[PDB]
């Protein structure tokens, strides 16, 4: 049967686990072991306004949890509004890896974004695993 | 860099292709070339009333478009509202491989929901991607 | 059991769908999607001349379709022969490359001719996809 | 660049390594490889008659080497001579299946026979592997 | 570069994480993970008397960690010896799938002990990640 | 069920086929194919003094089989001592690497060592591959 995406446990040093929509729900668990392991992760979500989850419980579990919460326009196509998501996804990593270092970068999330997001890191430097 | 789903290029028959939430972006793509291939493939989307995408785009590609719009209710955490789509998601599922027959199943979405489309799937006997 | 190669579905651009021998049964639907959705692949089947197959089919499924029948001499091994669709093999792809441009180049068929042709197109920084 | 087939190294004890058209070249080096570990490798070759190869050097390197030359009628289109080599190559696994006993079964070939040969394996409950 | 074995961090519910000689070092972290992710793991380390390790660690991180130290015989081939330990690995698996119900059993060691260690667990309906 | 590590069978020419503690044993049946194939593989077992095994059989099938038989010493946890076999490790590769020139590496062992050894094989511009 299908299973969350195998990663492996090693200390990297400083993770970006990064989970856009729902798919912050299967980063959390990982996140969570990678910090228990001795790295300093600290997640993003990216997603619309009405649907951030979790936030709690990985405030507790990494060093550091960023969400960016995106209105959710009803007056307009849903791609339109994914367009939004998209932009605030490339913004806030853009932002991070040009503020801080990092030694890994870890994203779950449409593979559009993916894609965006990648060359974003891919500009720094820094290695990337995508689910 | 990351790349859409590899997926075969074949004729397996009549295909259920599955998209929950914005997974449905990247099942579109697949079903398409699916159809031209010469597959029966419907397609199932699964999400809230306010995220529904590419509905117009894919009736026109696959022989049938299916989408079950769950309502997001704003008074509960989104755990709770994913839960409804879950339950749309096995229901609709069920009633369509307990009514017609398929030859593959193809889906996308949480590996939450991807699970508990497996149980539904592994019932009838039919493959999944 | 088996399936076709797995591929992924995207927009590449203009590609070269390469199917030497019966290897073009294979890459025929594989080709027809990625043209379908939004992809310029023009297809070479490199094969002996009583070996065509599907020429009308992927000529009405892609931008373009090339077919380059190789003479099957019987008075010599096998071996003798296959080495004349591998050179012709080089040299219609060094013919396509140092001619137009492409985003991407697949193939299938014999290892041995995959990696002759990979050789061609690690020449000129095309992206491949081998097995 | 492309490799041939990445395969594991060890004694499964008799095997059954075949290869359809041209796919015998690729099986040599591995069937030649598996004998000298200890394994009892007899290699199958279907293809048409004018293009058996590496016969003798595959007899010297497994327990057996057998090849069935099916004739290549120019009368049809090439699909239809397929189709015989097909037919010729269920039936004579079906035969060394129901005959002999084998403890693996490897092949390489198209993917349409790699499917119909699969069939037959599962039906004898032989394990499998494919190109 | 070469990384450790990816693994899926889900509850499977009771797992039995197998490391075998320096296999251990491997399981380690991937046994401390699965724990804190709300995994019942007991792990379990089959090697020479001379070659425990992290043992203090992990039966920090998992519910429940088992060490079976073979002696290590000088006066034989070390094959002589790997043939010991193989052994020491059957009967506690056995042992373990015959006494107590696992959802789940992973194992990282020699190839030849992944085999005989997987006709343990397939003669108990018990699922494997190699 | 679990099988050895599928590797591909090419003449890649001289090969570094390393194994460290009970990696060898499963190196063993790999660099013994490799050999017969074509290739000029040298082994290399790094292991405790009263670990070495299949010595005496692979001197037999490769061009050279090397044995650094590391001291146990047990007045230090079983970390102080691998940490001797680590750098045994770097440093025989690195003399060999430095030494005389190789196609390509492969390398069976604890994912630590790999590591270290990897390093050590980026450094030349030698293509590896793990287990």
């Amino acid at each position: 049967g299908p299973l969350g995406t195998p990663v492996p446990m090693e200390k990297f040093g400083k993770i970006l686990a990064i989970g856009a929509y729902t798919g912050i729900v299967e980063v959390y668990p990982i996140a969570k072991a990678w910090q228990e392991i001795g790295n300093d992760v600290t997640t993003l979500h990216v997603t619309f306004e009405p649907m951030v989850i979790l936030k709690e419980e990985l405030e507790k579990a990494v060093t550091r949890h960023i969400v960016e919460p995106v209105p959710l326009n009803p007056n307009q196509d849903f791609l339109a509004n994914m367009k939004n998501v998209s932009q605030r996804l490339k913004e806030k990593v853009r932002e991070l890896l040009e503020s801080e270092d990092w030694d890994l970068v870890f994203m779950v999330g449409p593979v559009g974004d993916q894609k965006q997001v990648f060359e974003v890191v891919k500009e720094y430097g820094v290695p990337m695993l995508e689910h």
